[PDB]
């Protein structure tokens, strides 16, 4: 049979994600939410759009979490600390033992928090409880480098690490173009700029829209690592992993470079962090350990 | 150099028209709206998803008509009569001097009226003024056709006339899987079921979303109509175009089947309707007459 | 991942492989049994995996162990009499080897005589009838399509078409199953112009062989084969024409024939069974004969 | 729409119209000397068109005059000094009859030995350097990711690499410029491994001719080739190794070397210039004698 995945809130990211995943047509997708109608909706709206696009993909919305059963990828973006926590138990206790094979991938913020706390109400296996936020942030990163640079977006490659905003551990030095060093294209304090631009990114889209934040970018980062699962890309991607002394952290989510594949984080990389990059990974941990202790 | 698309409406259908549109990395595209912002954000959103997917296109939003110069396609999705009348003037008013030599695509409702006006102020030639409604009524409909009958939606094809929901002209016998009548496979009580549903189709995405109206269907239609123009494909597709006496109707924009390609309309398809069907299409066209005279 | 296992690595092999590659819809075995035709090929291929994007293992081998557990097998090592007894000994090897150790896939005959030779592997196999089919009808009416397109002025992505029987002679063309977005070809096309695609249709294959002068046609081909393999391992339910075993449809019992049906992960999962006019079963009773004349001197 | 003509309609002539097919890019126009040949191979690829769903025309030829206003010329017409005249005379023949009737268009040499080959192109047809240019770099840089990729045990889609030169010995590894994701190559893979990939891609090529026996490489070089065209008509201004018009880059002049590019609508659109360590230079240096002594033994 067909894969199956289910995406637990129909809002922006989430139903974007569906858009995203549909059109790659890889596996039935059901879209879940607390309010009635909205991911009925969203589903039927999409999945009439299949006959246009060529794509054979059964979009349904539910309200019912028993239509989440036996999924190999559950999404979660149904977060709006304290709100997202308990929303983020709910929907995690209801999913999880419905699907104990899937592999869990948390959107809500705050982020490295949450999918801590998904790790702990399933009981799943580490490695099939993540997060994303690296991949959106390095796309965000890789598409200001692409057009400074003025190259193809797919020549560019980046790796960075931590959370979001301040959280977020930039690594300019592990970022290429073809392979080749992007301080060979761009200058140090043009690439400060590009740093600080990606540290502000979402801030940014926020600030624009007024009323919402980002969902075009998110979504695609988080269909990005539910492929590379379903197909067992084994991609090498910044996510939100379980640590058991990696970069000197322990018991703590944090964003790492990962091989993701049909196993979840197949292996956690370690990369040879200098003492400037490891001063922003400590400062970037206690952060993040700030917001654990506080959940 | 790449092709252009503008659309005018950054709202849910014309966003997920970007959307759509990047994907296939069909030209740049410039998302404008009135609202300061928001088409900014989307554009800047859509633009960072880039990296992700692979596709090298430009995503840009904009207040300012000037950035629309030039468009090879110009797609309208601004409306909310009187006052989609109003909007849609000053749209095409200021869109069309910029970019004389491209293809309009309307989308705001009521559509067969407003792609009428849109061809008065634009003045550009008839064949270059369309509008986007039997694309979506059709996939509907196709979508309805697989899922009943328990086949791919990549099988199914269908073509149908006229407006929106009453004014919506069915031809279930111009309908076919494969090839093979679609009345080999569904009976005359359900197929009957299927197009009620296909009237209805849309009012049904709106009473399921609450708060607004159907958006990945209508876009992908009209992301579809954008292609088939930039590709010159020469699609078989219904069209809101302008009559000279096909089917017996002038002066007037209905649905009609259409060879679309990067002329426009460039053939309007004449089909052998018997008594039954032209007795629909005839009150079809008096109901889109009265909304065109009350323009 | 998915597993297809591609039994003869020559041009239609190799070609299909590169198709399903592109698509990334699982991992590929390329056999043969000439050492390192398969490998080479295999090797090429995957070395262009980085350029398109796609991650698929694409091996070759001359091992039939490498094929186990394979979800689909498709078998295109074929090279009158002569030309069933050839190729009817290339397919009793092939799938008497691959087979027993693929017992839960969907076998894709595509050697010819087609009809003929999926009747073999039905046999060879021991393998439910609606798991072994053979590829020949999406080629024809792929042709057939082509040509429609090509002179309605029209995209090919808006054309759709139904056939039956075999190849050449054997085929049943059927222009009253053919349309343009739900339009029937013939408002479209002139009876005579029409006459003419349909018997353009009959000789495409040979149309090809004349032009290459060695060889056969393998992009289109492959194609077809292709789709049907994505059928099965999407379980997409695709309508199309596949050479598939009858047990009374239009007539015909105990003999492959091309017909319509509903290719998904279960292979045929239905014979569709369309009311043909008097002209209509003409051509396909003249068509089941000399496809039963070809089974017979197979059976022999 | 956007056309792409095809000089010379074997393998990796043809296989490039297959990717570039698939791409639905532009209309192709497949030429070659044989009569048959290119026609056949088109219209089989045009007959699959109904099946993958693109648009695109696919014509074969044996007039030049059907060239004519191509957007890209693809030339692989191609067939010690032996090797080099005859290539000259073909590739001679090829350019000095197609240039002329699309004088806006990019070439894109494929024929061997390359580096020669593209630099007799851009002498025959006086077009500015930029718009000439040879496809080499992208496929052994693509042969070096496979190895990295299936090595290290991650995705093709997260390996790139940048190399120079020209092919086997003529080759400039550069591994440093290798990464997965933006971590050096180096990270991934030991130093003694990674010799031997450096090794296996040199000579790459030469593998695959060893397995097939008869003929060399068409899937990656084709694919390769087409990443080119698609950069070209797409105005992607991808950043690739391609056989450019030197004039001073890496102490070289008046010579065709592969070197790191931003490849647009406009052609090469930039030389990138990286700084290379003693060891590097020392390779590169000895690869432009070898790529010289060919280009002398051309101009003589
Ligand atoms: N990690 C990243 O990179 C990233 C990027 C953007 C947004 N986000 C986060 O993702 C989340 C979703 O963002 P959004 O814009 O889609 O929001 P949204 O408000 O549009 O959608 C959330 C949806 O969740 C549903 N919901 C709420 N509680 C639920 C429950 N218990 N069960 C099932 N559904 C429930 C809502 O009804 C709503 O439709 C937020 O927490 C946001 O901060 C993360
Ligand atoms: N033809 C079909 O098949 C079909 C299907 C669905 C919706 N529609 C119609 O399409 C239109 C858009 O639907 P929507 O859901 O995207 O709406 P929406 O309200 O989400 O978006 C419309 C956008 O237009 C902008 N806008 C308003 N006036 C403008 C002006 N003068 N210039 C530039 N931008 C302006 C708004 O600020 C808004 O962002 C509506 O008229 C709707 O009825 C047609
Ligand atoms: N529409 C159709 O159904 C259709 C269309 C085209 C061609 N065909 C048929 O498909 C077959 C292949 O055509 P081709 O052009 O690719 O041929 P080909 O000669 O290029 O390739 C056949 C390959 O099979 C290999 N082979 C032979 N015996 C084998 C065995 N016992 N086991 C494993 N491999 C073996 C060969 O060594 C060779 O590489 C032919 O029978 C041809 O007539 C069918
Ligand atoms: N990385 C690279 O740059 C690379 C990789 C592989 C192969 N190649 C080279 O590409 C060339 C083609 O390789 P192939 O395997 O496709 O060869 P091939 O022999 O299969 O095809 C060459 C085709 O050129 C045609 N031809 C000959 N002279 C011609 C002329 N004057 N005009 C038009 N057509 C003519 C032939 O008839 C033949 O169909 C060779 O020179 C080969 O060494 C380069
Ligand atoms: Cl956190
Ligand atoms: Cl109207
Ligand atoms: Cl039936
Ligand atoms: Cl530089
Ligand atoms: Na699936
Ligand atoms: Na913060
Ligand atoms: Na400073
Ligand atoms: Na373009
Ligand atoms: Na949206
Ligand atoms: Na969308
Ligand atoms: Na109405
Ligand atoms: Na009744
Ligand atoms: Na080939």
């Amino acid at each position: 049979m067909r894969k199956k995945i289910s995406i637990i809130g129909a809002g922006f990211v989430g139903s974007t994600t569906a858009h995203w995943l549909a059109a790659k047509e890889l596996g039935d997708i059901v879209l879940l939410d607390i309010v009635e109608g909205v991911p009925q909706g969203k589903a039927l709206d999409l999945y009439e759009a299949s006959p246009i696009e060529g794509f054979d993909v059964r979009v349904t919305g539910t309200n019912n979490y028993a239509d989440t059963a036996n999924s190999d990828v559950i999404v979660v973006t149904s977060g709006a600390i304290k709100v997202n926590a308990d929303i983020t138990r709910a929907c995690i206790s209801q999913a999880a033992p419905l699907s104990p094979n899937a592999v869990i991938i948390m959107v809500n913020n705050p982020l490295d928090a949450m999918t801590y706390l998904a790790a702990e109400v399933s009981g799943f296996p580490k490695e099939r409880v993540i997060g994303q936020a690296g991949v959106l942030d390095a796309a965000r990163y890789r598409t200001f480098i692409a057009m400074e640079a003025g190259v193809s977006v797919q020549d560019v490659q980046a790796m960075l690490m931590g959370g979001h905003g301040d959280e977020m551990v930039p690594l300019p030095r592990f970022s290429t173009i073809s392979g080749i060093p992007v301080s060979e294209f761009i200058a140090p304090d043009r690439l400060a700029q590009i740093v600080e631009r990606t540290r502000k990114g979402g801030g940014e889209i926020v600030n624009l829209l007024k009323t919402g934040s980002a969902y075009y970018a998110p979504a695609a980062a988080t269909a990005q690592m539910v492929e590379a699962v379903l197909k067992d890309k084994k991609r090498v991607m910044p996510v939100a992993a379980y640590l058991t002394g990696q970069y000197g952290l322990n018991d703590i989510y944090f964003g790492v470079p990962v091989i993701l594949g049909a196993g979840g984080v197949e292996k956690i990389l370690e990369l040879p962090l200098n003492e400037e990059e490891m001063a922003l990974l400590n400062a970037s941990a206690k952060a993040v350990r700030a917001t654990l202790d506080t959940l």
